[PDB]
């Protein structure tokens, strides 16, 4: 699986080891190893939620299946508690979109998962 | 709603005041509050739109619902028009994903909309 | 269609002709013209692959159509290009696929449908 964060919060409040924290923490919610998890941090950004340009997150969350109602709000409860801790940044400024991807879309070493 | 935008235009042609812009009209067009509006503009980017590099743009627009033909044609007309007004980039290379979430792959606050 | 790359590797290590190479390349394998193709590509990205952080990419391809089984083999065996020429393994290489409908792309003051 793929988890992206989009924030405003300066690359200098990131703390180191935090790929690895949310690394091991997705693959412990989505219950795959964490050789197939990639995060992908993008402080600084020019945005806004709300009209505020306090401190908010923009997220997605890309699985092949373990994407469903009780599992995302799950999801929602462990990334947002992790932004609020290491980020400082409020669960409610922070949207996470959640994405199942058939595994013929996801391509990968010269081929798919399929 | 959330409203991201890449260009290749510099930081220093985004003029003062267009996140707000956004913001704003974004609530109008698509008839939601504008406190779940979020816009994203990112400047400076390595980018080509039909091979070539002069001004462009790629955007994408997620939102639970209001998404369809002619709300899509509406919202292009104005979206590509703020961007020829404020950043300067012909309509004609700018593109714009829509994408109609379901409520319960939206995490926000903790939970999902669902 | 679209093809969006990000990386860690840094922008000095993206070649020259790269974006042209991407845009004839991808014309070539989806059979639409390059001039409907657009490319973005990020370097110095902060991004973790399977727990470490050699060099990697997450990358994105979408398309009104042409999306499918075998043409996704196929697209990926062209694009993981990222070896070649910014030395990143194809197996640290992810790209998602998206078969957009025409009404779900604007353009123009319009959509492509
Ligand atoms: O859920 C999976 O098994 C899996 C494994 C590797 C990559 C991905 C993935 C990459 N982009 N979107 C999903 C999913
Ligand atoms: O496949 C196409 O015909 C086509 C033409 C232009 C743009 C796009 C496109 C832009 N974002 N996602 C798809 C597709």
């Amino acid at each position: 699986p793929m988890f992206i964060v989009n924030t405003n919060v300066p690359r200098a409040s990131v703390p180191d080891g935090f790929l690895s924290e949310l690394t091991q923490q997705l693959a412990q919610a989505t219950g795959k190893p964490p050789q197939y998890i990639a995060v992908h941090v993008v402080p600084d950004q020019l945005m806004a939620f709300g009209g505020s340009s306090e401190p908010c997150a923009l997220c997605s969350l890309h699985s092949i299946g373990k994407i469903g109602g009780a599992q995302n709000r799950s999801y929602s409860k462990l990334l947002c508690g992790l932004l609020a801790e290491r980020l400082r940044i409020s669960p409610d400024r922070v949207y996470i979109n959640y994405y199942d991807m058939n595994a013929a879309n996801v391509g990968w070493n010269n081929s798919t998962f399929a």
